[PDB]
């Protein structure tokens, strides 16, 4: 109360790790909502770099947590890139593994969805989408095929829920995808991230 409080979830991307600044998308949301009100802004930012959504799902379950997400005036999460990227460079490109990740994170998604909103009525969720950075390499045609595939499935299940909105991300990254990546070629650089914070910036409206 006298306070905007930003409850900020899930992987390396919201960690803001790649920027090369200490701003992730985050901090680039935080500026832009202090353009619109003189309001003190609270980041609470609980991302851990390897979460994966089953993992988020049981950080979720912690009394700590849940309080905190109980006090949000808005959500901002990213998830599922861990559950899609585990390792061995996509070496799980074996349909079968692939389909059985996708279900678990779909599975998992609804839940985290549902816990949410149980604990927070009203706070808007922003859920940001996957990006390809893997689209200048020998296989972007299944790669962009495959993460335009898990969007898809994300934005159906944030669909059921009330105000919960699918930031895309994709086309972000669509073009030069190299001029807005870190060295690793994974996580996103000082422009990826601003570009992401400017979208999600975008979509907040305080009056």
């Amino acid at each position: 109360d006298g306070e905007i409080d930003i409850v900020a979830l899930g992987d390396a991307l919201t960690r803001g790790t790649g920027d090369e600044s200490g701003k992730g998308y985050i901090g680039y949301m935080v500026d832009e909502l202090r353009q619109q009100t003189d309001e003190p802004i609270r980041v609470t930012n609980l991302a851990i770099r390897g979460l994966r959504s089953d993992g988020l799902l049981r950080q979720l379950g912690q009394s700590e947590i849940q309080r905190q997400i109980a006090m949000a005036d808005l959500i901002v999460m990213t998830i599922g890139g861990n559950d899609l990227f585990q390792g061995g460079e996509a070496l799980e490109w074996n349909v079968k593994e692939l389909d059985e990740a996708k279900r678990q994170y779909i599975a998992n998604l609804d839940r985290i969805f549902a816990l949410l909103r149980r604990l927070n009525s009203e706070a808007v969720i922003f859920a940001i989408g996957l990006y390809n950075p893997f689209s200048d390499l020998d296989d972007a045609k299944r790669t962009s095929a495959i993460v335009r595939d898990w969007n898809f499935a994300s934005a159906e299940v944030a669909a059921h829920y009330p105000n919960i909105v699918a930031v895309p991300t994709f086309d972000l990254f669509a073009l030069h995808v190299n001029d807005y990546l870190y060295s690793d070629h994974f996580a996103p650089n000082k422009e990826g991230y601003k570009r992401i914070g400017e979208r999600v910036a975008s979509l907040i409206t305080l009056t």
